[PDB]
Formats: C-alpha cells, structure tokens, sequence
C-alpha cells in the first residue's frame, strides 16, 4: 500500500454499484433477555488514562406509550465486582443510577421513559491487563450480570500502542449495521470509536412507524422531529457481545439530538454511555480526551458551540497545550461532521467548524482525523485550509457504517451537482462559513468539476476502519468494505508516517 511519505496520491473514485433494512422488534438479538432487575446493555468505556475505566449497563425494561412513571434509580444499587481472574472478584467499586424520559407535550404521540442506567468507574487498574468483571447490585436476588472481561489500553508511552483500533460513523441498527459489526469483532479489536449517529430512533415516530428519510416523509406532518426511543435498547441490546468486552468511545452526531419536551436535547446519548467528562476535564458528553498507549485522542463536538469564544474551545487550547509528544507521539481527533469530503450530501457543512478549529489544530500537529456523518467513505490526502500541505492531517470519513438513510453517491464536483452554497450550512449550528475557493484548479466557484487533489479515495460501500499504530512514527489505516467477505479483504490501506522535526 501507499505511505503519506510518498506525498499525495492521484484521486481515486471506485464506480458506483448497481435501502438497508431496520432491524425488526422481534430480532432475537434485540430482545430482553433477562428478567427483573438484572443487567442488560452492558457497555465498557475508557477512562482519561488506561489506569481507570468505566462500566455501564440497564437494570429495568423501559416504558414506552400510556402514562409512563420514571423509575426511582436510588432503588437499585450501582455494584461493579472485578479482579484479575474470573474466580476472585475481590475489588469492588460503586457508582450513579439515573433515568431519562423522552416526552412530547403534543396529542397523540406517546411518551417514553427508561430502565435505570448506571455507570461506574474502576480504578487502579493495571494498563494492558484483562479484567474480570460483574455488575449489578448483590443485594437483589439474581441481579447480578455474568461474569464478563475486557482489556484495558496499554500504558501510555512512545512504543506503546493498541494494537488494533476500530473506527465506525452513523452505525444504525439495520441487518448491514450487523455485517459492519460481524466484520468489526472478527478483526478483533481492542477499542471501538463510534463517531456519532448511533441509533437512528429519530428515523421513526413515537409510535413506531420508521423511514428512511424523516424530511422526506414526516418533516411536514408532524410537530416535531419525533423519535422510538426503543429503537436505543434494541442497539444496546444488539451490541452488548461487542460492548461487554471491548472498550466504546462515542461521540454524538445530528441524529443524537433529538428534541424533546423544553427543547431538551441530547437526552439519550448523555445518559446512555460514559464518557471520561471528569478526567479529560471538559465536563461536558459532547468533547473529551483520553490516552489509549501513546495515542492522545481527542473527541469534538460537532454540534456544541465550537466558536473561537466558546467553551469547546477554551478546553481544547487547554488539553492540547498539556500534550507531551514524547510520551503520547500520535495526535487523533473524532467529530462527526467532515470538513473534507468531497460528497455532495453534507458538502461543505461544517465549514464553520474547520474555520473555527482548523488552524488550532494544524498548529499543534494534528496527526489524523477520523469523522462519520457522510454515507460512503474517503479518505483525504494531507491537508490545510484546502491545501495540499505535507503537515495536514489525514482526514478520514467512516460514516458507512449502515443505516437505513441513502448511501452518499454523488459528488459535488460531478457535473451539474455542485449544490447552492447557502443550502449547505448546518442548520442546527447556524452560521455560513463557506466562501468560493480564491486559489488553485477551482478558483472563483464553490466546487470543483473533478475530484478535488485533496481527496485521495472515495467509495460509496459500507464498511469499518481499522487503525494499527506501529511506532511513534508509522500507523497502518485500513479500511474494509462489507459486500466483501473473504478472508482479509480491505478495501483502502495506507501508511500514514508522521514527521515531527519537519512539522513541529
Ligand atoms: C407525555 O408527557 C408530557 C409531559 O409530561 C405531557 O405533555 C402534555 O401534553 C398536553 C397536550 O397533549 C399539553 O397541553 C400539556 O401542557 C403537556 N404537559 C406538560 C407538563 O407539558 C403528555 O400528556 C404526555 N403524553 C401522554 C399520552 O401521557
Ligand atoms: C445491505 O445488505 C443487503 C442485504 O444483505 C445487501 O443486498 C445485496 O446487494 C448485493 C450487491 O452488493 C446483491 O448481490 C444482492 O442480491 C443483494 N441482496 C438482497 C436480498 O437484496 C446490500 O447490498 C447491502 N447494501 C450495501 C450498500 O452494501
Ligand atoms: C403513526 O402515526 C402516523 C401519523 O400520525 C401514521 O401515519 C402511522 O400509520 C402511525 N403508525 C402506527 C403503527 O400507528
Ligand atoms: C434549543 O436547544 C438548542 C440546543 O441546546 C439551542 O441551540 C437552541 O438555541 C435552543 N432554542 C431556544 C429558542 O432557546
Ligand atoms: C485559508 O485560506 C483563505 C483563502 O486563501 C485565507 O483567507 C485564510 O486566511 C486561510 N486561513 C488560515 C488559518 O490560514
Ligand atoms: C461561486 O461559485 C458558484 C459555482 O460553483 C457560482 O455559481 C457562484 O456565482 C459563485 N459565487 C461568487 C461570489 O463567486
Ligand atoms: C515503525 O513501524 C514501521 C512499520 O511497522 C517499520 O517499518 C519501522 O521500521 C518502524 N520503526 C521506525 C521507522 O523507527
Ligand atoms: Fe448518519
Ligand atoms: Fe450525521
């Protein structure tokens, strides 16, 4: 395969082929297996450092429809029995139980409320060692899980890495989502980035009736862009051989909105998972850091103010002002929002966040970003500022990992697809960033009329990235597609080398 020492590469356009279908309720693999109190959804996340990590899980069924009742969550304990062998649970750690609610003050649509949720911290563990866990609460007859194991990230230095690192966007719960997922866990990942776009509940109406486009279908005749909550407990339900024992970094993405009652938003995916809030000392679900060996990650939110005068980033010039590269040589950012595909669907988006944040980051010698968002994959050569530029990042864009909505397949540069540029900002975050290029092949138009030299490799399939960190100066990318199935098919690869006396 390539390597970015070689300088950019030609673009690559692979042909079109010539919509994925939702998981039913009646998926054995989306139902409630347990009964009472016992623990379902099961899901491990890191801390800010490999010494600490989070466990979290449902106690409960959820209510969804009539006159739901919140559960009281000071009712059932937040228990995490671990140790270093699955015969002597001996350490012991607690934590918090809360609920949620998804409520619609509108007649006719019906209200949800869920299990209770925990989520409890492990300390002092011993970076790349496997532990042995139960959670529940030991003092409610039969809520206790089984016993379950994960391996925490190794200790955090310049030769020190995870072996392999999965990186999935805008997963969704469809019968593709499981051959992403199927593929995902056969490669054996120790740690799964899930770049936003989880579930896709706002893809149906509070009484269960989905489609692949709510614009499309139910933008104009309902009173609010509704969601099946369900649709939540069925993906963690799915999820939970992979999440059990593998660490999960999310990230939240457009269709985590989902506004309810008060114009609260974000409801489901700030209760849901854990993130390291406290430790990377954002305090907020939607941005946060963590070490992974020597790997500094960085997680943005694409959908919370990331203006230069913004909380967002006041905390990001603080955590990358306390990076040693020494000790953590690789730099990676997720957000979901790409700021370089070159797709028609989201063109451009999220331009206010690259003008935001772009300079920022080229500054400190961002290694590599990976987004979802966009329905296809690509891959970016180096670039800054819309410039080919030997230290720009490598963008990345893995939102196919399966959903129901349409794949991406034209592109803005395709002839006659260029899209009117006041039609592309993001509608949520306000703002129009997204001026006619001034310089180089495209000058004076909004896009080009052949794939942009920026982007070294575009394929509309679904699919999972696996990201391989050799050395504090040599990663392996690759990225697999789904339709293929045979033994160690991939679909982009390439080294990705960084040069840190040339660009720091
Ligand atoms: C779902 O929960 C909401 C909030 O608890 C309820 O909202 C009410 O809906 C009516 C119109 O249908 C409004 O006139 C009320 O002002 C709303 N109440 C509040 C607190 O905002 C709603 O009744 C619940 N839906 C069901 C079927 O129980
Ligand atoms: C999503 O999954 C479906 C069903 O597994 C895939 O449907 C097949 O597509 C291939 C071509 O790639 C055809 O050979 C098959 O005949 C299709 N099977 C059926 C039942 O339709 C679908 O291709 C997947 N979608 C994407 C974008 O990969
Ligand atoms: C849900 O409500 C919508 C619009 O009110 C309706 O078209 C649809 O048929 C309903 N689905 C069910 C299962 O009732
Ligand atoms: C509603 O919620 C969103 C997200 O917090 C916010 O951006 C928006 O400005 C709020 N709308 C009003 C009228 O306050
Ligand atoms: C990016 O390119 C535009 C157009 O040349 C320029 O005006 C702008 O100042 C550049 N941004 C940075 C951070 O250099
Ligand atoms: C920008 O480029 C588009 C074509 O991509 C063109 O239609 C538009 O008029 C241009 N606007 C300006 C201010 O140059
Ligand atoms: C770093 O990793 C690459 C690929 O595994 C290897 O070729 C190289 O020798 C390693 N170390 C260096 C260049 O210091
Ligand atoms: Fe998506
Ligand atoms: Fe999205």
């Amino acid at each position: 395969p390539a390597s970015t020492l070689e300088g950019p590469s030609r673009p690559v356009t692979v042909p079109l082929r010539e919509h994925a279908v939702d998981l039913p309720d009646t998926d054995p693999r989306v139902q409630r297996r347990v009964t009472g109190w016992a623990p379902e959804q099961i899901a491990v996340a890191l801390s800010a450092a490999p010494t600490s990590a989070w466990v979290s899980w449902i106690t409960g069924d959820f209510q969804m429809g009539g006159a739901v009742k919140p559960l009281d969550p000071g009712t059932v304990g937040s228990v995490v029995r671990y140790g270093l062998a699955a015969d002597s649970l001996v350490r012991e750690a607690t934590g918090d139980a809360l609920v949620y609610s998804q409520l619609y003050p509108f007649e006719g649509l019906q209200n949800y409320t869920s299990g209770i949720i925990h989520h409890v911290r492990l300390q002092g563990l011993e970076p790349g060692t496997k532990y042995y866990y139960q959670c529940g609460d030991p003092s409610i007859p039969g809520a206790m899980s089984a016993v379950h194991a994960f391996r925490t990230m190794p200790a955090v230095g310049p030769r020190s890495y995870p072996g392999r690192i999965a990186v999935v966007g805008d997963l969704g719960l469809t019968y593709n989502t499981t051959s992403t997922v199927e593929h995902m866990a056969s490669n054996q990942p120790d740690l799964v980035l899930l770049l936003g776009d989880v579930s896709y509940a706002n893809l149906y109406l509070t009484n269960g009736t989905g489609t692949d486009c709510y614009s499309c279908s139910f933008a104009k005749s309902t009173p609010i862009h509704e969601t099946y909550q369900p649709r939540w407990d069925y993906w963690g339900r799915y999820m939970e051989p992979v999440t059990s024992s593998t660490p999960m970094m999310v990230v939240e993405g457009n269709h985590e909105i989902e506004q309810q009652i008060g114009n609260k938003t974000f409801a489901a995916y700030s209760a849901r998972f854990a993130f390291p809030s406290m430790e990377s000392e954002s305090f907020s679900p939607f941005y946060y850091s963590f070490d992974a060996g020597g790997i500094h990650f960085i997680m943005l939110a694409a959908y919370a103010d990331y203006s230069k005068s913004g909380e967002q980033y006041r905390w990001l010039e603080k955590d990358l002002a306390k990076v040693d590269r020494s000790v953590t040589p690789w730099l990676v950012a997720g957000w979901h929002a790409p700021w370089y595909s070159t797709y028609k669907a989201h063109y451009r988006e999220a331009e206010c966040m690259r003008v935001a944040m772009e300079e920022l980051l080229y500054s400190y010698g961002l290694d590599i970003v990976f987004t979802g968002h966009v329905h296809a994959y690509e891959r970016s050569n180096r670039v800054f500022n819309y410039t080919l530029d030997p230290c720009g990042a490598v963008h990345i864009s893995v939102g196919d990992g399966g959903n129901r909505e349409k794949m991406a397949t034209t592109h803005a540069d395709d002839p006659g697809r260029c899209p009117e540029p006041m039609s592309t900002p993001d509608a949520f975050m306000g703002g129009f960033c997204a001026f006619n290029f001034t310089s180089g092949p495209a000058a004076g138009s909004f896009c080009w009329d052949r794939q942009p030299d920026y982007s070294a490799y575009r394929e509309s399939s679904f699919g999972h990235g696996i990201l391989e960190v050799k050395n504090e100066t040599h990663a392996l990318w690759k990225w697999h597609r789904n339709q293929d199935l045979y033994q160690g098919a991939v679909g982009d690869e390439i080294y990705i080398v960084r040069e840190p006396e040339r660009c720091l």
